[PDB]
């Protein structure tokens, strides 16, 4: 198993100036002829010409039209195709091939692959050398002229990069369409598509210099009608980018296209991003409200790539934070900007402290930058996407918006042409950081450990006041726990917004605030502060740090109450809860320790009930923000806070503390439930597909919220609203109605309904097996097994196999079955999926991520099933470098 190091980084010893495909797409076969003209560079040491290939079937190849023999001037192991240096020519020349593949057995969807009546690529990272021989690494830009050719009838439309310059028939009912791209690019933004695809098509005029551009986003037939949110989000990426950035589109044309098997949202290549269908198309009637704030997100994401990533390219892999951290940045701001909620920004907070902390904390924590990697399909993680884009945000919060979009755009207009590092990105946030201090001695060195020290940094605090001099100080510690990466973590640069509350009238008492936290410590103080204030941190949540607050339960309650920012508000909340749920946890685990006939519960604070519920009854609060303080926090984010987690305490836990709100707090859940309707599910909009209303949406959610709450509790006839609730018009209502109705004897008789609203919509009934998939049933066991043989069946499309299993790993009371039972059944279906997904397959190990933060008896029981797929003679490279660097080997 070769593993590359960034240190090792060399420039190639070739050159690739121009690629000529012709595609040919048979029924039985693809024949994909390439001309590649190319020369020698400068660093040249006489080396043998190795190209990447995987999986090829070699016709003939060539140099200079002659064609070469195997045996005596080259190798192939169907990896590498090696031609020995005596016989590779020392000025330009012209390299060709002719080789076979097979879309239509494709099903790792990596290369060329058939999605169901659809031709599709996917090239990231590595996927380009499974379609032809290259140099398959992003710093080898050339030139693209490309011609598909297929049959009319099944594949009447065919796309490519760049401007289509030729339409022409072939004899036996072929058609072809030769597409010229002369801008360089890397060839993992090479993408080709063929199909029967029909469109929505607009034209968008950019802002300053007024280009015409065409937008098309494309699909399968039956769907096109799911088509109309897509274009109105691509039209809004634009313009946000425009004003903004100030940046408009380069190209005459941009197309989206949906295909039903895809192992990820969605993919940038120029002018032909490709997208899951899950991530493209909806329609208000067999979409969850979900698909919209997602489809908004992968079609802004893939769109902001173009300066990101397109037009500034990385100069390697390691890079890979320096596109996706910053376009994720990127799609944050437009996402918070269309949305105007402010549970969009508290949403990536709740799921980078989730997930993504649990992964830093695990044997897979890596910085943002890696040193080292083998499998390229393992470096797509959280930590580089979110972790990144949240280093990329505090160069906003540390700067401003002003500064910062000057930085930015000096880091545009200096690497537009080229490939970057993150360091560049660094560089011109630095040239701002100097404006904005006004000395040209001010430097962000300390910023780049950002990129290169793994771990969370943890944040505590000290406050002291003096009354009588007016003075108020907040002291500031910073830790990072060593780990394999560091033995010795240094501090970092810590941005911490910050403001200061007066407790007695709720009132800002000090301007808007960014601590500097450069230092192991600090101690920052305060003059002319009139009374003892409650300091309100990391306002925005400004940077993915821990928090430990040091506040009192009274203290973030007032917090909760009164501060300005969304994040403190629903952190003191957050904050109180852990309290609560640490508390409680130990007083359960001791009793089952001890064996305990009787003991004492710790009852949830009183006033926080009450504070809760004083929040709900104000008509002017955020119906989202609601939805918020009514949940406990994640069990992937309680889990960094316990040690040798026993998962049935944590789930017994998890009920006494609800049980507890809801025996105050029902009659209320209640009567809000029945309030919201009329505003919540307003249906004058229903079949306006570019009318979306995120408030109306967060209405939903917190309705959909207080009746889970209200029908696990079996509140008084609670099951009358269950059953009009899934007459409602909006899939969001209906399937929600399937999954409370888990707690009562209906359940069968809704899933049969639902079922059938469901089946004959590829992507709803998706979400009706998530929904049944995280229902909170006993036998949901047998439940998986009736899917499995009734609607999952053989299926290889990612969607129904993710969808089928991993919302029953969140199940935290079954799928953590002492038995072991759990583990096994999805250990099963991993190795499976290996078989023929092997980056599926290594999504589906997420739940195993952290099995060393489990009770010792789970941890064995996690262990030994990761120990028997990785003992699997058949395993993939992607899987087993994954569960060996995950179990510590
Ligand atoms: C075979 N292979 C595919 C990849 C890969 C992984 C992630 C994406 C990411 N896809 C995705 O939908 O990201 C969102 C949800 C928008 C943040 C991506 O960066 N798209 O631009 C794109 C491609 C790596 N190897
Ligand atoms: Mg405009
Ligand atoms: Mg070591
Ligand atoms: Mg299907
Ligand atoms: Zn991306």
């Amino acid at each position: 198993p070769k593993i590359h190091y960034r240190k090792d980084y060399k420039p190639s010893g070739f050159i690739i100036n121009q690629v000529t495909l012709n595609i040919n797409i048979h029924d039985q076969e693809t024949i994909v002829r390439s001309v590649l003209d190319m020369d020698i560079s400068k660093h040249n040491v006489g080396e043998d010409l190795v190209f990447d290939g995987v999986g090829l079937k070699i016709n003939e190849i060539s140099i200079n039209n002659k064609k070469l023999v195997e045996g005596e001037e080259y190798t192939y192991d169907n990896e590498f195709l090696t031609i020995f240096s005596k016989f590779v020519p020392k000025s330009k020349f012209a390299f060709s091939s002719e080789v076979i593949i097979h879309p239509e057995t494709n099903y790792a969807l990596t290369g060329l692959y058939k999605s169901k009546n659809i031709i599709v690529s996917q090239c990231e990272a590595t996927g380009f050398r499974r379609i032809t021989f290259f140099i398959d690494r992003p710093d080898m830009m050339a030139k693209y002229d490309v011609t598909v050719t297929a049959d009319k009838e099944k594949y009447p439309v065919l796309l490519s990069n760049g401007d289509k310059v030729n339409e022409f028939e072939i004899p036996g009912g072929r058609h072809g369409a030769r597409f010229n791209d002369p801008p360089l690019k890397p060839c993992y933004l090479f993408a080709v598509v063929a199909g029967d695809l029909k469109h929505l098509s607009a034209t968008y005029i950019t802002k300053y210099t007024k280009k015409k551009v065409e937008l098309y986003v494309f699909s399968e037939e039956k769907y096109v009608s799911k088509l109309q949110w897509a274009l109105e989000c691509l039209k809004k990426s634009m313009a946000f980018d425009e004003d903004y950035f100030g940046l408009e589109y380069d190209l005459s044309r941009l197309n989206l296209v949906a295909v039903s098997d895809f192992n990820v949202g969605a993919m940038e290549n120029k002018g032909l991003n490709i997208f899951n269908a899950n991530s493209l198309l909806a329609s208000k009637k067999n979409s969850i409200d979900f698909s919209y704030a997602r489809i908004l997100t992968v079609v802004g994401h893939e769109y902001f790539h173009q300066y990101t990533g397109n037009r500034v390219t990385l100069r390697d892999w390691f890079q890979l934070t320096l596109k996706e951290g910053l376009t994720v940045h990127r799609e944050n701001l437009f996402s918070e900007e269309m949305t105007k909620t402010v549970t969009t920004r508290l949403s990536h907070v709740d799921l980078l402290r989730s997930v993504q902390f649990l992964e830093d904390s695990s044997p897979l924590s890596h910085p943002i930058r890696p040193e080292s990697y083998v499998s390229m399909e393992n470096f797509y993680t959280t930590t580089v996407y979110d972790k990144g884009s949240e280093v990329m945000r505090m160069y906003l919060t540390i700067l401003g918006e002003e500064y910062y979009k000057k930085g930015f755009d000096i880091y545009i207009k200096k690497n537009d042409g080229n490939t970057a590092t993150c360091e560049d990105f660094n560089y011109a946030m630095e040239q701002a950081y100097k404006m904005k201090k006004a000395d040209n001695s001010a430097n962000l060195n300390q910023y780049l450990l950002w990129f290169s020290q793994s771990g969370t940094p943890h944040v505590s605090f000290k406050y002291n006041y003096d009354a009588e001099k007016k003075q108020y100080s907040i002291h500031v510690n910073q830790y990072t726990k060593p780990d394999e990466n560091q033995k010795e973590k240094k501090p970092l640069f810590i941005p911490i917004s910050v403001g200061l509350i007066n407790p007695e009238n709720g009132k800002e008492m000090i301007s808007q605030t960014t601590l500097e936290l450069t230092k192991e410590s600090d101690t920052f103080v305060f003059n002319n502060i009139a009374v003892k204030p409650i300091p309100s941190l990391f306002r925005g949540f400004s940077a993915p740090v821990y928090i430990e607050d040091q506040l009192t339960d009274e203290e973030r309650i007032l917090l909760l109450k009164y501060d300005s920012d969304a994040f403190v508000r629903y952190n003191s909340c957050t904050n109180i809860y852990m309290k609560q749920i640490l508390m409680n946890y130990n007083e359960f685990l001791k009793a089952k320790n001890e064996k305990l006939e009787s003991f004492q519960l710790t009852p949830v604070n009183a006033q926080f009930i009450d504070a809760i519920k004083y929040l709900l009854e104000d008509p002017h609060a955020d119906a989202g923000f609601k939805s918020y303080i009514v949940s406990l926090p994640q069990d992937r984010y309680i889990i960094n806070f316990v040690s040798n987690l026993d998962t049935d305490v944590l789930a017994d836990t998890k009920e006494y503390i609800y049980k507890q709100i809801g025996d105050k707090l029902n009659d209320v859940y209640y009567k809000m439930f029945k309030s919201l309707e009329a505003k919540a599910d307003d249906l004058t909009y229903f079949n306006d597909e570019s009318h979306v209303d995120f408030d109306q949406m967060n209405m939903r959610t917190l309705r959909n919220t207080l009746l889970s709450l209200l029908s696990k509790a079996q509140y008084p006839n609670i099951l009358n609203e269950i059953i009009e609730h899934s007459k409602s018009p909006y899939p969001s209502n209906w399937l929600t109605s399937l999954s409370v109705s888990a707690y009562f004897d209906k359940y069968f008789e809704l899933y049969d309904k639902t079922y059938k609203l469901s089946k004959d919509d590829e992507l709803l009934l998706q979400e009706w097996l998530k929904t049944v998939s995280r229902s909170d049933r006993k036998d949901i066991y047998e439940i998986l097994k009736k899917l499995e043989n009734e609607v999952l069946k053989d299926s290889k499309n990612p969607n129904d196999i993710r969808a089928v299993y991993l919302p029953f790993t969140n199940n935290l009371r079954r799928f953590h079955d002492i038995s072991g039972k759990g583990y096994k059944l999805i250990a099963e279906v991993i190795t499976k999926t290996d078989k023929f997904n092997p980056m599926v397959a290594t999504q589906l190990c997420e739940p195993f991520k952290l099995w060393n933060k489990l009770d010792t008896k789970r941890q064995e029981l996690m262990l030994n099933e990761m120990n028997t797929m990785l003992q699997e003679p058949q395993i993939s490279n992607n899987l087993k470098e994954y569960l060996l660097r995950l179990t510590n080997k």
